[PDB]
């Protein structure tokens, strides 16, 4: 089979998982180029840490409809954003969880700018997750951000790990 | 690790990335690249009758930039020279060594076509003879040009193919 995939999506229209991918491969300043006519846009990765090196892809899939069958095989971690601001904003991830569900990947991380009190607050993030077995990640809170969602990710045991 | 396909050009005329672009159809590209804006990462699927691969085409400008990672990776050569030039073929020299010590299976050197008042068809012809390559005319008078490159790239037997 392919490498990994870690599957990231936004549930909002005005973030996307494309810029998210920026986000988190910025952490080694690897400036990425989004703009594809694909559907789907795989940016590649090596993980490489003092444990092992992997190679993977950040798998931007935008909605559910794009899932295929190698794509669902592949999918090894789920980070999904959506907008806390929003009172509905939990709501907007749900058509994801039959997919993660089936699925099962050992890492998956819902991810917010901050919480907020008018839309979705600490605790009613922090009880979805435990219902469905994800943790909470805020890029900006007032480690954690994009910084975590890169620790959670060279946390991972990925199929194709070569160990150090 | 992921396969490189290593593309470059020994002249101003005609650069990797402008290959690149000619190899996959189109400018819409992702493409990675690092913090001194050098080598470009550019994710490809190869699929056809025999397999898939999920490869990298990496436009290396120079033989300083030949990381041990990169030069682990590289299973494809392909370099442009300026034929219009009587010192079109000494602006290769730098690459022979690394193409020596890689042992790629497709080796091409491309020219927009051959010129008899720089690099005529049979100096070309001689000087790959001599150094393993396979010349490739963008644009012949008379598969060919940038379709040949395809197509000797979807023959190539990647390290990572997934035979259907």
């Amino acid at each position: 089979a392919g490498v990994p995939c870690a599957l990231v999506t936004s549930c909002s229209s005005v973030f996307s998982g494309d810029q998210l991918v920026q986000h988190i491969l910025g952490t080694e300043d690897l400036i990425v180029e989004v703009t594809s006519n694909d559907a789907v846009r795989f940016y590649p990765w090596t993980i490489d840490n003092k444990y092992y090196s992997a190679d993977i892809n950040l798998c931007v899939v935008p909605n559910k409809f794009l899932v295929t069958a190698e794509i669902a095989e592949s999918v090894q971690a789920f980070v999904v954003y959506f907008d806390s601001t929003q009172k509905s904003g939990l709501d907007s991830v749900s058509s994801w969880l039959p997919l993660a569900k089936a699925w099962l990947p050992e890492v998956m991380i819902l991810v917010c700018d901050r919480v907020s009190e008018d839309g979705i607050n600490r605790q009613k993030a922090q009880e979805w997750c435990i219902k469905h077995g994800f943790e909470l990640v805020e890029l900006s809170p007032k480690s954690t951000g994009v910084k975590r969602i890169v620790q959670a990710l060279n946390a991972n045991v990925w199929s194709n790990v070569v160990m150090k």
